[PDB]
């Protein structure tokens, strides 16, 4: 069977994978949605179905094996499927060795310090494996065009933005190079606070922090909503304390699709969606 050498984060010298694999187990939802965009649903053997973003609900179909959750893979079930390729990302990073004993495994997570570089590389890798290089090239081109358009819109406004995630009432902030840094790094929104320490969990902040930052646009992700726990966005954004924040009083709170933003991202479909949510937010009147 014809093989292709795939350089990835967890083996920069390259992992041999079969060309046109037929039984792929996918633990990265971005990668899953790239496969979907390329019309490759048929070769997905399994994915973790514990929680699925709405745009991926089709994958509840029993033709796809449930291999657990993003943080708790059902390794025996993965092995049972006799997969010919496994795709993982950051949440399974430490289990690379375990997955590799089952089948060739590649890591396709975005590097938020180098978002577009890693995004394009991941997509192109999928293109090469499944003989969809031209389709990927064209899709990346359209995405670049959409990104240029949102960036132009963001820069026209002369306004800034703060990105926060709510989690059972606790708030954390995300700036450049962070998990949700792309809103600034890629989409061009000026950061209301350049100095937020980049991380995956975000910088813990208070309501007083939102007030002192006074962002013109407020991008909100709700971790609770994403994972099926209680939402806590309204207690934050409709709190009396921040009623005078620009984003709040001017109606520029942008409620992102939390499930997609938290559980997914980094794929052709999720990126397309994410651009449009930001663009729509930035284009709203008032």
């Amino acid at each position: 069977k014809e093989q292709i050498t795939v350089k990835h984060q967890l083996d920069k010298n390259g992992t041999k994978v079969p060309k046109n694999p037929k039984k792929v187990v996918v633990f990265d939802f971005g990668s899953l949605d790239t496969l979907d965009k390329l019309g490759l649903d048929d070769i997905v053997a399994g994915l973790p179905k514990q929680v699925l973003p709405k745009y991926l609900s089709k994958f509840k179909d029993d033709k796809y094996a449930d291999v657990g959750s993003l943080k708790e893979p059902d390794f025996d079930k993965v092995a049972e499927l006799d997969p010919d390729l496994i795709i993982i990302s950051a949440r399974q990073s430490e289990s690379y060795k375990e997955f590799s004993k089952i089948a060739p495994t590649i890591y396709l997570g975005v590097d938020t310090a180098k978002y577009m570089e890693s995004f394009k590389s991941d997509a192109e890798t999928i293109g090469k494996i499944f003989d969809k290089e031209d389709k990927v090239k064209d899709e990346l081109a359209n995405i670049d065009h959409s990104i240029a358009d949102v960036k132009k819109t963001a820069e026209k406004l002369n306004k800034n933005g703060l990105v926060i995630m709510a989690n059972d009432g606790k708030i954390s902030a995300f700036g450049p190079k962070s998990r949700y840094g792309l809103i600034h790094d890629v989409f061009g929104v000026a950061p209301a606070d350049q100095n937020i320490k980049a991380s995956t969990h975000g910088q813990s902040v208070s309501y007083e922090y939102i007030s002192k930052t006074n962002p013109d646009y407020l991008f909100v992700i709700d971790r609770g909503t994403a994972i099926g726990e209680t939402s806590s966005t309204k207690q934050v954004v409709e709190n009396d304390y921040v009623k005078n924040v620009n984003a709040v009083k001017n109606g520029h709170v942008i409620y992102l699709d939390s499930a997609t933003w938290y559980l997914s991202g980094g794929g052709l479909e999720s990126m397309t969606q994410m651009i449009k949510e930001v663009k729509d937010g930035l284009e709203k009147e008032n």
